[PDB]
């Protein structure tokens, strides 16, 4: 029953896209508020389609009645919430599924003071007694910001869903776009794919009992408190987390799941952000978390960066075994050319290991890769020669030279010597922690390939957590060869 | 109410609404709406915009 509910909601968002191009994320966005009691803004100029939304919307539901109506300066309460004679309210507001305001950013006090009551008790002071609002999608759009000081901060700081459409930019997208036969108020929607009004009361029981996870609360609270310590992160109140929850929730529940999954964190990239300033650093600050601490993909990496230091450790512990001799060549030279060994080195980028560490740079070093390039030159002709410390760094030079027992001794400033020695041909130890840390990685991937087909996200996203994941399993498969 | 009968093409008529046979919609002023106000939604939806003006020439004045 819960794994069939996911094929019906990817199919009826499948018939509202026909004639919208580059609007997906515009629909199914608007699709889970409709179907939780929540709201969704729109942001952009006029002409982008803001105002199709809002009457495609109403054909998803059997009874459902549309309200298009543009907030003027001089506008009064008699228009909107219909007028008085107790009031004839046939058609307008109180008794209406989907709502939509134009320009919300403009109008009067007495019908802001009444809008906010509709959404909270999401009732309305028809004379006398009060009746309920079966409001079950409000959708606003303008095209400017309001004030930083002013009474419509109230009505911008209570809508969840805050969406920057614009103009499309692919060209193959606007070819199919700009010649579209499909009629913009018909009937896309087949009978079988609309819900009733039985199934939007019972699915709002079910939004609140899903299960919420230890491994979602920890990116919740790590995310918030990453905006508390940047100046120019915008402020984000409790009404906004307690409300992002239970769109977070209706996600996964229209998805065949029944708890929350941490996919789910890429919807916070268009409800956290208010103004051209925050748009950029919300969508930069939750990408470093869905790529990072999501699927333990920089939890990770600072375990894998553990486990190649002890086998650095374990290799330059056991150098006393395998040491470096290096043979000589005859011919006629005024230098004694050195050659280093044949088939037993094959590597450009090859390690260098040494017994007693130095300080060399003011730092410490337990491994320098040289260069094959540059060293048949040093051994042969001679001079100076260059190499980057603990494999990191630019090549800085050293003191190299050759010994008596044909062997390379690397000094520092204050004359020690070492001798270098190559890494022989792992160990039980850093096999055993390579092991859980590889069976790891195919866990957290295996959830991956589990929630993915989620409808309520982008495209586009999905190329970066598939990236993100498949560098940590590249890394840990060169350290085992 | 006129923004209504351009996309949707239809009238609210209390309870049922009816499909309007409009062919064609011409609209004459003498002065520009504001650049920040409630008329610019009905002037971006108009598709030809035609400024018209008096006669100039002599023989078309006679
Ligand atoms: N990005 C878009 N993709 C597809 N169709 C669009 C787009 N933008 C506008 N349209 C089409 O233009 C028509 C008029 O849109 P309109 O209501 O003027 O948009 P807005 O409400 O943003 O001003 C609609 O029927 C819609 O099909």
């Amino acid at each position: 029953h819960p794994h069939l509910l996911a094929e019906r909601i990817s199919r009826l968002s499948s018939s509202l896209e026909k004639g919208l191009y580059e609007r997906s994320h515009a629909i199914r966005l608007c699709l889970l508020a409709a179907l939780s009691g929540e709201s969704v803004f729109l942001l952009g100029p006029p002409g982008i389609a803001k105002s199709l939304i809002a009457r495609r919307l109403k054909f998803a539901f059997q009874n459902a009645r549309a309200f298009e109506y543009l907030m003027t300066r001089f506008s009064t309460p008699e228009e909107v919430f219909g007028p008085l004679s107790e009031r004839l309210t046939s058609g307008y507001l109180p008794e209406a599924e989907i709502v939509f305001l134009d320009e919300i950013w403009k109008a009067g006090p007495a019908i802001l003071n009444t809008l906010l009551t509709a959404i909270n008790e999401r009732q309305f002071r028809n004379g006398a007694h009060v009746e309920k609002i079966p409001m079950r999608l409000l959708v606003a759009a303008s095209n400017e910001l309001p004030e930083a000081d002013s009474s419509l901060e109230a009505l911008y700081d209570r809508m969840l869903i805050r969406l920057w459409l614009d103009k499309v930019q692919d060209k193959a997208n606007f070819r199919s776009m700009l010649t579209s036969q499909q009629d913009e108020n018909d009937n896309p929607v087949p009978d079988a794919l609309q819900v009733t009004d039985e199934e939007y009361e019972r699915w709002q029981k079910e939004i609140g009992e899903i299960t919420l996870p230890d491994h979602v609360f920890e990116l919740i609270f790590m995310l918030r408190q990453q905006l508390d310590k940047l100046p120019d992160a915008p402020y984000v109140s409790d009404r906004r987390w307690k409300k992002a929850i239970r769109l977070l929730q209706a996600s996964a529940f229209f998805s065949g799941r029944s708890a929350v999954a941490p996919v789910d964190l890429i919807l916070l990239k268009d409800c956290l952000w208010y103004d051209a300033q925050s748009l950029n650093l919300i969508q930069q600050q939750i990408d470093v978390l869905m790529t990072g601490h999501a699927w333990q993909q920089q939890g990770m990496l600072t375990r894998l960066g553990a486990i190649v230091q002890r086998h650095l450790q374990l290799q330059q512990q056991q150098s006393d075994k395998t040491a470096l001799t290096v043979i000589r060549l005859g011919g006629i030279f005024s230098r004694r050319q050195q050659y280093q060994l044949p088939v037993n080195v094959t590597a450009s980028t090859l390690t260098l290991l040494l017994q007693k560490p130095l300080k060399l740079h003011d730092m410490e070093v337990v491994h320098i890769s040289f260069e094959r390039s540059a060293l048949e030159q040093w051994l042969s002709k001679g001079g100076e020669i260059r190499g980057k410390l603990n494999g990191i760094g630019f090549a800085q030079k050293l003191n190299l030279e050759v010994d008596s027992a044909q062997h390379l001794v690397v000094r520092d400033v204050s004359l020690q010597g070492s001798t270098l020695a190559l890494p022989g041909s792992l160990p039980g130890e850093i096999k055993q922690q390579l092991e859980e840390l590889e069976s790891d990685w195919r866990k957290q991937h295996a959830l991956f390939s589990e929630q993915q087909k989620c409808l309520f996200i982008p495209g586009d996203w999905l190329g970066r957590i598939e990236a993100s994941l498949q560098d940590v399993g590249a890394q840990i498969r060169q350290a085992q060869q």
